[PDB]
């Protein structure tokens, strides 16, 4: 049977951005093959220089998403270079059994495996590294990404009517725990074996040192801020692989979202903020109207502002009065 | 065009209160006007007499309840006295562009703006200063509100059907990060920025001192209890734009609930507790069908009893022996 | 009326078991009596052998699932032995008026009670402990449980066909804030007194200290882990009482569930992971479709494996290649 169905290779390619594929299927089912390579290496997430040692999948923070269509098998090759230190393997919540795959997928330095599974279930998921005893060291160093299996004729309304996005970014929600010193200063560490003991007992304390998108503060701003122009349709497909996030963009809305991002439900509309539950991918859709700077924040605004989840949109286009304007410009009394 | 509409100007009235409005629209799409004034103050937030340094809207925390119908213009004069200190502005989650309007209407103290906005999206809306530079400081210093905007044929259940409410409140919940030193006491300050450099400090905890109903601890209870009658259908609107709350009613339900406040969407039917995201609004309707008094709180206990997050309900009727009797009161075995 | 109604008298059973019901009412409404003894005890909560003054209903931590049908009545006899040293009463999210039966329960050591109510609104539902001025502390010391009042005809999905489970769990999830000294140990007492201050200090910080499900650290493992056999349609109830929690089924999904748990909803589907607020139970539905082991847990990882929110599945049956399969094994490259 599976021998018999066609295959296709891709190569998946770095955070915000998502590989090309086809929002409603123009073939039959298929074999899509991927390839990640696990990278154990050093991050420096914050403007004043603090450095982790990030666990990553393809070497980025978040990994890559995957796209693929209902009914697809996912064959994914996993490697772990000899040049890592620790045992990694990998729990996609998209597929069923062996926790994921979590089971059938422990790698140690120097080893490869490969694991194909059945994508049943339509919508955004979350998929992360899992390591017997281990699960949420490996987690929050940035060892997670996200999967999208879209239905075979792509996304529809509560109506049931086509939507279909001409851009699509991904973006990875990461809390991070640092171990502190009395003083309230980072520590840095050599290996990733050396900040274990310290990482666990910041990680009990439950309060992130830092909350980030792609991986550092202020990684989606200035010229790395995400780009659309006004009457685009957009696609933001967002992830947590551990802590619940409230995603929102200031100027804008939810037009369709997916708050627990499965396809087969319909969206809820005109949300202002939605609650993307820890360990679930969502996505939200909408139509740019106005140009100008957009902020993507997680709501809670003092881990959006203090601790780094926010990230810009810049929009061009033509400013609409009738939506919104400044009457009279703030003047003296 | 909008020359040619109707205009009408609004009084707001201070929470838990609304001002006058129609649920069904009965004149066509109009230009409504508010005025708010911003006001810096001192607020003692509990019973130990706790003083801090609010920014209001109009002089309440949480700031007052504006009502419209969609596709209504909203049109706000934005008055910044130069008896404050500190720059402000105003962010509407129901507008569309600029930030909500942040970025239009930034007016430094003796300066005043007027902003005019058109309400496309049906829900109940946060809005909330947001200077940039010190978004969460202005916030969690009692700086939001919320707006509505009613469907022009007001609201309506899962099947379609009318929904009219005899009562509606506003109760805006406020989480606080009060400084305190090191046996726990919190500090007093004699001007807000005399306590900037220390709320950022209690700020990165994200642990509140307080969570509180109305600006205050025990605001809406005693003498200032909500208040209703046994067949009374009430509409509570409950707003929170930094931190999820879970909102209860002790005795009671939720018969429909909107917990992301967008009426495009069927309610919730028969809630017990539902989850507001922070930098949400949502709305409940509820049907009153015993007296006595109700405990209205976000229900994680601790925040609720310990925090401040608990008010009541005082209900007037007859009670109903069917629908719940002591059939053997307290006593001895 | 109620005279004229058949009773019948159900026998409780231990979580995360639950007593004997029908899912299709085969009798109209009748009066179901139920009996609960107050129980104050202490309970090791940890590998460390960690103690606690627990406050049970009958026992046990969650307390244990009554179920009923819609338009049934609940008629609880409370009793609170001489042997305890607080009083306590029952606040059911199920019932209407007095608190939910708070109001009408209060019993002293040496007392008993009897509560009737009408069980109008189907779904699963919180009841706990909620004296005045000690609300929290009873609550968080193990003092809650849940009801489900299924409607007469059952669960249906989305589309109003028939649901039917062979197999139901309850998992009560649990947040403990355990007083610690300066090094970090963990205090123990004599009496639930005796800790009262210290209780108050340590919740006040929001920061759990345990999270666990059925009162304690791996209390559903190794010999304890739930079971089922590949076909089988499993419904899982979980509640949580004071503190929000995503449960999520490591190598599975919740193919129908109602995360704030009421029934006249229809149910979100292909769930990788859902939200239950505190103060909510929810209820997911799922069919086995692979052998082996599977993690149930609250998705914020560190709480599940670091304090204690983690429990084992263990399913029996044949392995199903065309889901999932190892195409090449973990080698050496
Ligand atoms: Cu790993
Ligand atoms: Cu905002
Ligand atoms: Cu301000
Ligand atoms: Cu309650
Ligand atoms: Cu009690
Ligand atoms: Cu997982």
């Amino acid at each position: 049977d599976i021998s018999t169905l066609p295959r296709v290779k891709v190569d998946l390619v770095k955070p915000p951005f998502v590989h090309a594929h086809d929002q409603v299927a123009k073939t039959g089912p298929r074999v899509v093959e991927f390839t990640m390579t696990i990278e154990e290496k050093k991050l420096v997430i914050d403007r004043e220089g603090t450095e982790i040692h990030a666990m990553t999948f393809n070497g980025s923070v978040p990994g890559p998403l995957m796209v693929v269509h209902e009914n697809d098998y996912v064959e994914l090759r996993l490697i772990n270079p000899d040049t890592n230190t620790l045992l990694h393997n990998i729990d996609f919540h998209a597929a069923t059994g062996a926790l994921g795959g979590g089971a059938l997928t422990q790698v140690n330095p120097g080893e490869e495996t490969t694991l194909r599974f059945k994508a049943t279930k339509p919508g955004v998921f979350v998929y992360h590294c899992a390591p017997e005893g281990m699960v949420p060291w490996h987690v929050t160093s940035g060892m997670n990404g996200a999967i999208m299996v879209l239905p075979r004729d792509g996304l529809k309304d509560e109506k049931g009517q086509p939507l279909t996005y001409d851009k699509i970014y991904y973006v990875g929600e990461q809390d991070f725990y640092v171990p502190k010193d009395e003083a309230g200063n980072y520590k840095k560490y050599e290996t990733p074996g050396e900040a274990y003991e310290d990482a666990v007992k910041a990680m009990r304390t439950l309060t992130p040192t830092h909350i980030v998108f792609n991986g550092a503060v202020g990684a989606l701003t200035g010229d790395h801020a995400l780009t659309a122009a006004v009457g685009e349709r957009v696609l933001v497909v967002h992830s947590q692989a551990n802590r619940d996030t409230r995603p929102h963009l200031e100027g804008g809305h939810g037009d369709y979202v997916w708050a627990t991002g499965k396809f087969r439900n319909p969206p809820d509309l005109d949300q202002e903020t939605w609650l993307i539950p820890g360990g679930t991918a969502g996505a939200a859709f909408y139509t740019f109207r106005q140009p100008g700077v957009y902020a993507y924040v997680n709501h809670n605004l003092i881990e959006a502002f203090e601790l780094g989840a926010a990230g810009h949109f810049k929009v061009t286009g033509e400013w609409n009065d009738d939506l919104m304007t400044s009457v009279v410009k703030p003047a003296s009394m």
